[PDB]
């Protein structure tokens, strides 16, 4: 099974998922001096007021906070997007040390972690059909740096003890994703892919420039999770990030000047 170790990590993914060496793979390094401000971009709209979380799950590579997407409750639109994208789940990527963990990098800078809010284009009916389209998904990426604690994240942190191992899930209702957002919505955008197998190239990436700060204690809690299942040798869930991939024939647009 794919993972982040030496024998099943990112360098091995292309074997089971050839698209790993595709033309629009993510993450990528965001070179701020090559990214161009795009006037055609409309303001970004993040509407999470009616978000309805359902459960939190440890899938062996990260933990997913799932949402009820049977209705337009939590949506993303505007910016580089055409139409409406519904929030289906969010998760993080983090390191074993504060100096690494993010997937996208800014001028080669690696953040301690990165949050990915995954949304699917409503014109496709469901997530399954959406990931069969070039504009099927929109992922809002938010960098995490270690400093002050993030209050809106503590609820996630305190439930991790109940889903320490692969396969474990816990009721995670009434979680407000708005508490994970930074002040500014300035962002960089480019066409990309999911950063975990199957690495589908259906994502319009919207990476926020402003990182959120989380405490050392909070990230340390992330690092207590296990990649392994209950009863198996303990392998700490850390460094579950894919490195920057070739930008190839792509242009990163900045929503700001
Ligand atoms: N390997 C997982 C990858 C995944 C991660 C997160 C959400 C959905 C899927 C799969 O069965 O999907
Ligand atoms: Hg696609
Ligand atoms: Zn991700």
């Amino acid at each position: 099974h794919w993972g982040y170790g030496k024998h099943n990590g990112p360098e091995h993914w292309h074997k089971d998922f050839p698209i790993a060496k595709g033309e629009r793979q993510s993450p990528v390094d965001i070179d701020t001096h090559t990214a161009k401000y795009d006037p055609s971009l409309k303001p970004l709209s993040v509407s999470y007021d009616q978000a309805t979380s359902l459960r939190i799950l440890n899938n062996g590579h990260a933990f997913n906070v799932e949402f009820d997407d049977s209705q337009d409750k939590a949506v993303l639109k505007g910016g580089p997007l055409d139409g409406t994208y519904r929030l289906i789940q969010f998760h993080f990527h983090w390191g074993s040390l504060d100096g690494q963990g993010s997937e996208h990098t800014v001028d080669k800078k690696k953040y301690a972690a990165e949050l990915h809010l995954v949304h699917w284009n409503t014109k496709y009916g469901d997530f399954g059909k959406a990931v069969q389209q070039p504009d099927g998904l929109a992922v809002l990426g938010i960098f995490l740096k270690v400093g002050s604690a993030k209050p809106g994240l503590q609820k996630v942190v305190d439930v991790l003890d109940s889903i320490k191992t692969k396969g474990k899930s816990a009721d995670f209702t009434n979680f407000d994703p708005r508490g994970l957002l930074p002040e500014s919505l300035d962002y960089w955008t480019y066409p990309g892919s999911l950063t975990t197998p199957p690495l589908l190239e259906c994502v319009t990436w919207i990476v926020l420039k402003e990182p959120i700060s989380v405490s050392s204690e909070q990230v340390l809690k992330f690092r207590k999770l296990n990649f392994n299942g209950e009863g198996e040798p303990e392998e700490l869930m850390v460094d579950n990030w894919r490195p920057a991939q070739p930008l190839k024939n792509r242009q990163i647009k900045a929503s700001f000047k």
